[PDB]
Formats: structure tokens, sequence, C-alpha cells
């Protein structure tokens, strides 16, 4: 019961700067 699209849009769409967050470049 939840939207796969939704998913991306925060999932993959924050991971862009979640990636900087874990790298901590």
């Amino acid at each position: 019961h939840v939207d796969k699209k939704v998913a991306d849009k925060v999932l993959l769409l924050k991971q862009l700067r979640i990636m900087r967050l874990l790298t901590r470049l």
C-alpha cells in the first residue's frame, strides 16, 4: 500500500544528498 514513484521521490531523490552525508566529503 505504498506508491512506487513516491519511493523514488524520497529514497532516490534525497539519496543525492544522502550519499554526500554518508561519504562526508
